[PDB]
């Protein structure tokens, strides 16, 4: 399938510069199965963050690698399928900040699809992993794809708030700071930072203050 077939219209145009790289990663995953190795998430979920409208993205949440545990990774950073229990530690931590910052009760489950619908891009820098082998697909070719995605997002004549939850600020800030209406939430605690900087970081309320300050609508963060 060409990009226009795999991702939303705006994303297919945004990702044209890395269309050969996206083809190549498809070949890599087929070669992994031939090699007798597995990957997550499911092939159908790998580009899932790019199936929500490129023009409507208001917030970027950056992760590093998909969940390594079988049955966790669903192609949106930190999300899990609605029947997954208990939550992964990172997600439990995110939901504790969610209740504290926003005053909402604990979500009913770990499915962040509503954030994706509302223009929250849940982007991992690396979109696949070998099950039970954390960070096993680093350097396989995803970094160039997700860099093109972020630079394209930054280049829009449109507001963006970046939240960095994958700790690589010195690699990510240059891709973004080259934008016109991008605010980066600093500092950069990750959800596993927990009480050493993540809890009380107010990422959700701060993103809305920053969007309203750039003349955009806030995100409705409320999960079921
Ligand atoms: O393993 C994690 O907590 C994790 C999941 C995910 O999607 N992204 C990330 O950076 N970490």
């Amino acid at each position: 399938r060409p990009l226009s077939e795999l991702v939303e219209r705006g994303w297919a145009a945004a990702l044209e510069p890395v269309a050969d790289q996206v083809a190549h990663m498809g070949q890599f995953l087929r070669a992994e199965i031939a090699a007798g190795r597995r990957y997550l998430p499911a092939g159908s979920n790998v580009l899932r963050a790019f199936t929500f409208p490129f023009d409507n993205v208001r917030v970027l949440i950056v992760g590093q690698d998909p969940y390594p545990t079988p049955g966790h990774a669903v192609g949106l950073s930190f999300s899990v399928a609605p029947d997954v229990r208990p939550w992964p530690r990172s997600l439990a931590n995110i939901f504790d900040e969610y209740t504290a910052d926003l005053g909402y009760p604990l979500p009913s489950n770990g499915d962040l699809t509503p954030w994706a619908q509302r223009g929250v891009l849940l982007l991992n820098r690396v979109l696949t992993v070998r099950p039970s082998n954390p960070a096993s697909h680093r350097g396989k070719g995803w970094e160039a794809v997700t860099e093109c995605a972020i630079r394209a997002l930054a280049a829009r004549a449109a507001p963006l708030v970046a939240i960095l939850w994958g700790r690589d600020a010195s690699t990510l800030k240059p891709m973004l700071a080259a934008g016109n209406c991008v605010a980066i939430e600093s500092p950069h605690p990750s959800p596993l930072s927990a009480s050493r900087g993540f809890f009380g970081s107010r990422p959700f309320s701060r993103a809305n203050e920053l969007l309203v300050g750039m003349g955009a609508e806030p995100i409705d963060w409320r999960l079921p």
